[PDB]
């Protein structure tokens, strides 16, 4: 049949793509290519319109089967060709070793790390289920779509994945459809090696549906059938156990050796004939599959058309809400929105950064709807929920609603950042964040790492930033995080001093489009500045105290930037001029131009640069580090930081050592380098 | 009864160490009081002798709760007294705010980011089932201790904890015994609003056996009772729910308020009273309290001097295991037990650091009994296991046995590193590792930061350390990972050059007994050096090619080593002299003298470094810093090497740059500081 005939299609691209790179993994493209053939005639999509909103998703979570990924998009008409999947592996192609979202053409998120992707599954579906209770008016269902999600084994182990499968289950997602690659095998051989739990059990107990499909090689019929039980299903996420052969077709098939690596040429030329294929040709794509794929595409597009008349409609019976849709879908804040953020005098009183955070959210949820967000079960100290608003959750349970804002992630860091992910990915100009202790923004590395490459606009809410939050010790107390996050391509690490630069924070964070924020706040009391505004904040650095016959420039973050004033003053009374540099996010600064990074920053100055924790990175900024590379204490933060002589007696020392050092010596600014 | 009474001096010395902090976490610590009783009756330790090898371990996973712990060790007459618990939170006291294993007597583990603890408490007991294997005889029971572990809602919803379990019950870990405190509270609220899954259920899809105590805030004779449950199946990891109020007799019992907040003074008054206490007292220890744990303590004690005659007796019966078992418990490594370690000269063939990393495992896993190690799916591309060893699995699988070295972890990344930190807590000389890609061991940061932090001399074999595994792409490819772990305190990050720097790197790991290694390792060949040796190498950094006139020295680690070597063929060709410094290991380096560090890094010459990702901290060690600073790219290595510029031309023109930006210039070593 032509069913089969595109099964065997895909298949044959998978195998001669990783064959022409001689890399990349042949196994799990064999065994789900009927799964992707059943899934995809059942999914709406437009190949010319990535972005349609009402699509369905589909995310490959066992990336490192992409071959198979690409095979499907090549074969429906995306914006990748047969050309491409000979490049598949191969430096700057649209074909990748693990699909990237930046790259390629209907990737929806960036997978490969294993976990990954499932978690991203349940964020695009909770952003569905969100946004459908946000616009969706009798006989307007705007938003209606699925998300339909491969995994394998390894997916399974990862435990990224089962915290977002508990959290998915008791959101009753149940437009999420997940499909369980059950083929035996990873890496290290069996799976009796090291996974022998009963996974259809653990995913009954989260309040997953589950559909088994015993023949998952050849029978579309039950793949199909599974699909449409699922649907029926709406108050719950379901799991389709595909029962599958690893490298269907091989004559290796069914081991370990066809996860990873590409066929033997006699092994290809077996499954051409077999499958009625030529073994002399790669790359065949039969006409009449393209003709049964495109009659498809032709329907879905004629789907897409239909929901255009439907938007407009909605647009005249919904004035409001059709303008703000429109808006969204055309990535644009409401005009003006930035009005909302806090400013404040030196006069006002000293707040906590977290504190200021959720002022600054409680002033700018109720104006920018596509705002959601939550915490990882420290809602009641990381302040991030605005009074007033809703909780995201299913209304059957009474403790909320799918329009609701705000989302109980539970004791999930690591879930919450890719699940993030997802929603950021849903598109429809979601601005989400997740709050937790920033030393537990660590746990969450391989997500946060994937909002970098994948230019997700997300927000980690970061609060405990430092020594500061005192009493729960060095556990707790981060030393090594903000070197690790700004070291990594692409995130904006915020470490606002006070209220105008946590405003400016904010405004960077919601305004971006393609680079993830971590907003580092304090548990401790802060000054307001004299000299800060969100205008000059918003250029990641700035001037603070401007001394036009420095002998040395201290350039400082957060908490720090208030130490630094104060030991201004230490050292006006040893005679030593300094100015005072505050620079909230290295990132923004380093963005700026060359003059205005040197007009902070000049030639002809010793500069130190102040801050709690690593002093990794900072010799970009200052010629002298003063910072803390040693762990923590438990006990009352000011002793700590007196323990450790971030005092501005200690800072002036310090600052007086440094000017010492550079008498007689010629001093250019740390931003020049040879090349 | 004195056990009644008991429970309430547990509480009550727990309420009034957090009252005189005015911080901490009173709600866990009264809930849970009686099982604490229960099972401290139930485990047979030393106070005096808090190494005993035999000895049953606790480990309290729901850090916070160490109020608890405290007060169980004081009143047991550990090395910590009511004093002590006065100063609960302190800076500088012995009862921090969560327990570390460095400072606290009777604390196995540091505990307080959620979810390790388990995990550590399956890595003891692993570690016990392979030390029983290989010790025990008939007659001679020398291991046949449990493993206690204490756990909240939040370790449950982590999946650290969900990877561990399922590893746990793979593993038929019968010595293991776990207690979940069902107390329906979390910081959020009611488990309701985030956490709806049925925890039973998904134990038993681990394969462990479940028991239900329903009135754990009274029925310690059903605690008890569960414990001898629990021993009698020796085949399955037990998890026994104990159904507590949060906070069991305060006013504000089973809420939110009561897990992390003092109570209040009225509050603790009336427990006291209710509870037959002085109201105007504060940690109040009664006599017959003290008698009761005492008399424990003596027969315990009996227990112990009786095991050392058995351990006598088999010296006597098993000489040779008698003597190793002897050595171990002494903290000795075989002697010269490193002269194993392959040695290579210039002529020996280019070999990857993954492949020589085996090789090195090879010769030292026969001659060094006490390690032991494993992948997390990975093991046919780290290379970690030793050909001709048994799997670490029950026999009853027919996949290895008890006795066997090469743990499967499955794709288990952040259990891997928290079960080693149990295995390393276990003690008994155990020096043991885990592979993946290094960019994965970004997945087990809570755990690395942890083995840190608590001293213990573990070792992940991170190979594909960077661009050089090539087609995998961005996804894979570590920019920031080496920055990470470099700027967390105590973290040793060995990334050699060659053959001998990569026996270097293992006589650290092998030796280590305080400080964590990483060995980042390489997919691709690299060449053996001229000049390398074990010697030089085992000092972090060292002079490779010494050039007394130079006009620049470059500072390189592992892959950009022979990179360097070949620039400086480059350069001599353009008139400038270079030497080359190649260092190994950062944290090593900085350990030696400051002359031996000068004679490096001297004064008066440009130094530049050299390595293919974050440039993070090598201005320690460097005027200029040529690095990756960017994602990478799917694509054959060489080709990726070529684009970024690491070549010799490449590197020749920057170190050429940086000989100009110098000239006319006074150069210090970036050794010096002003501070
Ligand atoms: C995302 C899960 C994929 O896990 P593995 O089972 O290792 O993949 P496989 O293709 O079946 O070898
Ligand atoms: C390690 C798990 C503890 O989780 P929580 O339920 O948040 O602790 P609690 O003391 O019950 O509030
Ligand atoms: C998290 C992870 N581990 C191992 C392999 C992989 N692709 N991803
Ligand atoms: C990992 C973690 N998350 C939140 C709180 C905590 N103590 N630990
Ligand atoms: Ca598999
Ligand atoms: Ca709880």
């Amino acid at each position: 049949s032509v069913d089969q005939k595109a099964i065997s299609t895909i298949r044959l691209l998978a195998v001669d793509a990783v064959a022409a790179a001689n890399s990349g993994h042949p196994g799990a493209p064999l065994g789900l290519a009927p799964a992707a053939h059943a899934v995809f005639k059942k999914m709406r999509f437009n190949p010319k319109d990535t972005k349609w909103i009402n699509r369905d998703r589909f995310v490959l979570s066992n990336g490192h089967a992409c071959a198979l990924l690409y095979s499907m998009l090549v074969l429906y008409g995306y914006d990748l060709t047969v050309e491409d999947l000979k490049k598949f592996r191969q430096l700057g192609s649209k074909t990748p070793g693990h699909p990237e979202n930046t790259d390629v053409p209907g990737a929806e998120v960036t997978t490969g790390p294993l976990g990954q992707g499932i978690c991203n599954g349940v964020g695009i579906a909770l952003a569905q289920a969100q946004f459908a209770a946000t616009y969706n008016k009798p006989d307007f269902p705007i938003s209606d779509s699925y998300t339909y999600v491969f995994l394998g084994d390894g997916c399974l182990m990862e435990g990224v994945s089962s915290e977002a499968s508990s959290l998915a289950g008791h959101l009753q997602l149940g437009n999420l459809i997940a499909f369980w690659d059950d083929n035996k095998i990873s890496i290290d051989g069996s799976t009796e090696v090291a996974f022998t739990e009963d996974v259809i059990a653990r995913y009954k107990s989260y309040g997953w549906h589950i559909v088994e499909v015993s023949d998952a090689d050849t029978d579309i019929t039950a793949i199909a059938a599974a699909i449409d039980e699922a649907k029926k299903v709406t108050n719950k996420p379901t799991l389709v156990r595909l029962t599958t052969t690893i490298g269907f077709g091989s004559l290796a098939q069914g081991t370990h050796g066809v996860h990873g690596a590409p066929l033997k040429a006699d092994d290809i030329k077996q499954l051409k004939t077999k499958w009625g294929f030529n073994p002399e040709e790669s790359f065949a794509v039969p006409a009449e599959v393209t003709a049964s794929y495109n009659e498809h595409v032709a329907e879905n597009q004629k789907i897409q058309q239909q929901w255009n008349e439907l938007f407009a409609a909605y647009k005249q019976k919904y004035p409001e809400l059709g303008a703000e849709l429109q808006r969204r879908l055309d990535g644009k804040l409401p005009e003006n929105w930035d009005k909302a953020l806090p400013v404040y005098t030196p006069a006002d009183a000293a707040v906590a950064t977290r504190k200021l955070s959720e002022i600054v959210l409680s002033k700018i949820i109720p104006e920018v709807p596509e705002i959601i967000g939550g915490s990882a079960d420290l809602t009641p100290s990381n302040l991030t929920k605005a009074k007033g608003t809703v909780d995201f959750q299913p209304a059957a349970t009474g403790l909320g609603d799918y329009s609701g804002r705000y989302i109980r992630y539970g004791v999930r860091e690591h879930a919450m950042g890719a699940i993030m992910n997802g929603i950021a990915a849903f598109g429809a100009n979601y601005k989400n964040y997740g709050g937790t202790f920033l030393n537990f923004v660590s746990y969450a590395a391989g997500a946060v790492r994937l909002s970098a490459l994948s230019e997700f606009p997300i927000t980690w809410v970061a609060t405990h930033d430092s020594i500061g939050l005192g009493e729960d010790g060095p556990t707790h107390q981060p030393i090594e995080t903000l070197a690790h996050f700004r070291a990594t391509p692409n995130i904006s690490v915020w470490r606002p001093a006070d209220g105008n630069e946590t405003s400016a924070a904010y405004k960077s964070a919601i305004e971006s489009t393609h680079t993830p924020h971590i907003l580092a706040l304090t548990r401790q009391n802060l000054p307001q500045l004299e000299g800060s505004s969100i205008e000059k904040a918003s250029k990641g650095g700035y001037t603070l105290v401007q001394q036009d016959k420095a002998d040395i420039i201290i350039v400082a973050t957060g908490s720090e930037v208030s130490l630094a004033v104060d030991a201004l003053k230490v050292l006006e009374g040893q005679g030593i001029k300094a100015g005072v540099v505050s620079l909230p996010d290295q990132l923004t600064f380093d963005k700026q131009s060359e003059e205005y990074k040197l007009s902070v920053l000049p030639d002809g100055v010793p500069i130190l640069s102040v801050e709690v924790m690593s002093t990794f990175g900072w010799s970009k900024y200052s010629h002298q580090q003063f910072g803390l590379n040693r762990f923590g204490a438990s006990g009352k933060a000011p002793e700590i930081f007196k323990l450790f002589e971030f005092t501005p007696e200690g800072v002036a020392e310090r600052a007086a050592k440094t000017v010492a050092f550079y008498k007689g010596k010629d001093v250019v600014s740390p931003l020049r380098s040879a090349f």
